[PDB]
């Protein structure tokens, strides 16, 4: 109930660390990322009890500025030697309570800035250009981190997550949606084949917080195989509803991914209507969604 | 867990009950709202061990259509007979459960619709127009309401909780931030004079449930009168911190408002740089503050 | 070709105020105190000698687009005049003072409004002169464009004021009924709707030295237009967002003699009646498809 | 100075006919469109002289409503059975004039909703899905049409363009910005080696309007070329600005594809800051963005 901290960090550098040696499963082909330019866009928050005053007070002799917090996180990402955003945001947070033993705690929210390979052309060969790439405004990866400094004065992570942000995606027919209650309040028709047009926020936890660092690549699991194994699933199977979709997807990725603990969803229902005169527009603004965690 | 709903939910219609009968501060012109034309987006969220089936099986025997939802939440807002937003989510609420025995939990957010007067003239005299009025995009009031039925079918509110959101406010002059560490990591200068840009979102939660929902309309907290406060305790003091600006602003309501048990602020630093006196936009980085006044910080 | 700055924001304090204005009926506008002023500005330029920049590659006739930023925020503190029009035409000759080898100029100024708010000073409740609310919704808008000619004369070739960011809704005394009713046409005719517009209005006044400021009497201020759209739509059961925006074109030309004409820019954002059978009437948000209009009166209207 | 219209007309269409047949470039990889799912968001405006009474007395009777033009695009996109946005526009401006005879005047533009292909599995192979696509929020093609009615009744057009938008490339290394004016107004140090962030819009015409229809689809010039251009001209050679990228892009562009008569680029730079405080890390700048407007002819 007493936080401040800094939105916006936005940081990009140039050959990080590439990550490499990663598993891959079959409905994906990750196999790394070059890491030739990478984006980081993150949220510090931190308390602790010291700092009462400034709230009470206006005393800001144990203020940290926002400003400098801002400084400390673009720094740490030029001297950051690991592979991934969780690894990165687990840096960062273990050298800000190294630096300032008056934080009780820390948490850190990181969203990955994605960008996408181009084409360019060499002498009659086109290939992927190292040097040109294309800034994308579609899904993301995410990572979460909570630490704590105990009273013994060990450093603590309380809560660790991983996720993927941005997915929409749109399954043109193999999508019923039937059996629901009808009564006084029910308008919508039964309808046993529509567009389902569905976005998805989705959420890992590990079972070993070593493994989200990629220090041991074999078991990271990349934000690209979640995303290709909710479109897998989204493909091969009738949906009979968003719940029992991500229901399945969620267990697909407990399978292939065995380190995890938990995958959370959140969902929303975008899906088209059809044209009032198969054509199909944009509905009116209210949007279904769903919440949902399925556990190992 | 598991939940699912609809966002979204936009609602309009003229000639709510008015709200009228409040209890005046200082701080606040506010008298009541007339409600000739009133908006508001409701978000519905619900939940039950009895959904498990929909999820695990694709079995939609026991879900509540989210287009019902919104269906439902419309035509209440047709009935209502009531004057203040967290009223119409508790009868939202109640009704839902009561319709829906098979549900354990609902969860509203609902967000105001601002809407403000416009002049018109009529027989050469200007005033106020009844007919024309001007949406607005700039701060807005808020409610919170969670509702159970527990084991036993008894109804429960669990969560309840008033706001006032997008409050964008900036003090020209009278603005310190000094004293704070400066270290290695340290480039911003001390600065006894600066323009301070603060958003402000507020929530306040009541003692007492029944005083938020407008049926004894003096003990109900107005949005607009928070506003005022803000406003006022903002252009009192000379600030040291936006951290300590929303200790006063929140002791102040906790002083005009008795009957609120506390409030919680969300605060975000918009500050202008100088240019490279005028200022200009600064780069996209943005302070913020969390904090919660009870009444444990009264004089 | 051209090349410029865009979100060129300035905020200054203490512009001189804007007073002496004429009112009309309409409005209570009486000036602006300029305690906060902000204004967002784009900045376009262009000229012959700038060819080779695209072609070769050559910048030494290049004024970075970062150093225009620079020459704008820097005008607004030196500039001694009292409206958005006039902080134009300020920056627009002294850039092409300072650089002859530019042969046209275009700027959008943009006002980034505030309100005031209430304190209390010592049991007074009063307006503050420290803290504003910042406002997104209606603003005012200028546009000036001025060219350096061959024989080295500078001269304003186009110049509008205007209103951006209006959103009006009128609850009743609104109709639409009459339209064509074929193959295509699902929509009730309907005789008492609540029409929601969204308002862009730009003026051109018949002499340009009126949109300055200087005697102040002869300006037309955003807020006046807006407090006539307001009026007029309320004043009459409009017929269709057509008629309704010609309306208040004639009332502003009427008002506004010293205005040439008057350009209008309206969407129609009116919601739907729920789906649910309903007491009275709620409404709900439309789908996206939004219908607009685009019409100029001039005096021939009159 | 009189125009209405409706704006936002979204329609999506599963199995248009497919865009098959395009002539190639080296640049692109780009050899059609499979028209699986097909999405765009039209703009229509129209005039006419017999309008002028809608607006001066509130006389209804020759107004077309903006709904029944929503209807009328809507219901164009099921019985269209061409192959590109330019060639619909083109479907939908003629059968528009040609249905109500009081209007003069149509202006259409069209914007693609651009969607990818996804991997799914089967038999443990990967492949491209034919049913589940990703909703991209990056570039997009664009068409813009104008046609009016003649005093001879004769149907032509007036303008007529295609174009690419929304796309952002940054290139890490291979951009200088120098020698530019230094006086009393210029901070901006010289920059041998920038992170050059640019948004393109770009837009073409035709030599004969005919070639943007597919109906010969070696004559047509996909925006997905056109990107791909962009990114290998970008790539190709150290840029001095962003004026002298964008003329080196287009004079590609007219050399590739000798139907086009022009194209005109809308740019602007977005480029990141060196931070306040081992490789180089940049971080987002201030509101203030620059752009350029500029036409390559031939
Ligand atoms: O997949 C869906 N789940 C829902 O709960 C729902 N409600 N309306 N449509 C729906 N679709
Ligand atoms: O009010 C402020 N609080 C802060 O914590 C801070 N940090 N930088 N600037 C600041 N201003
Ligand atoms: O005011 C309106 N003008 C129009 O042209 C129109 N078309 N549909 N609804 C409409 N309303
Ligand atoms: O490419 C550029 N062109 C310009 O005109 C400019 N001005 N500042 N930076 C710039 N970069
Ligand atoms: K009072
Ligand atoms: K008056």
């Amino acid at each position: 109930v007493m936080y401040y901290g800094k939105g916006d960090v936005f940081a990009y550098r140039t050959y990080l660390k590439p990550l490499t040696g990663v598993r891959t499963i079959p409905e994906s082909p990750f196999s790394g990322r070059d890491h030739i330019l990478f984006g980081v866009n993150v949220k510090i928050s931190v308390g602790g009890t010291k700092l009462l005053t400034s709230f009470t007070k206006g005393d800001n002799s144990l203020v940290v500025a926002t400003d400098s917090m801002k400084n400390f996180i673009q720094k740490h990402l030029a001297s950051y030697t690991g592979t991934t955003i969780e690894g990165f945001l687990e840096y960062v947070a273990t050298s800000f309570l190294k630096k300032y033993s008056h934080i009780e705690k820390i948490s850190l929210i990181g969203e990955e800035i994605p960008f996408e390979t181009t084409f360019a052309v060499k002498n009659g060969n086109r290939a992927a250009s190292e040097l040109v790439f294309k800034k994308s405004r579609n899904e993301y990866a995410t990572a979460y981190l909570n630490m704590v400094r105990n009273e013994d004065n060990t450093l603590n992570i309380t809560e660790q997550q991983s996720g993927l942000a941005g997915l929409q995606l749109i399954k043109v027919s193999g999508n019923s949606f039937v059996g629901f209650i009808r009564d006084e309040y029910t308008t919508l028709p039964e309808d046993s084949n529509r567009p389902l047009f569905v976005y998805l926020n989705i959420k890992w936890k590990y079972k070993n917080t070593e493994d989200s660092f990629g220090t041991n690549p074999e078991n990271y699991v990349a934000a690209e195989q979640i995303r290709d194994i909710a479109t897998s699933v989204f493909h091969e199977t009738e949906t009979l509803s968003i719940q029992h979709l991500i229901y399945l997807i969620g267990r697909r990725i407990l399978e292939r991914f065995p380190q995890l603990q938990e995958v959370y969803f959140e969902s929303q229902n975008h899906t088209w209507d059809k044209i009032v005169e198969k054509v199909y527009t944009e509905p009116r603004p209210p949007y279904g969604f769903q919440c949902f965690t399925v556990t190992q």
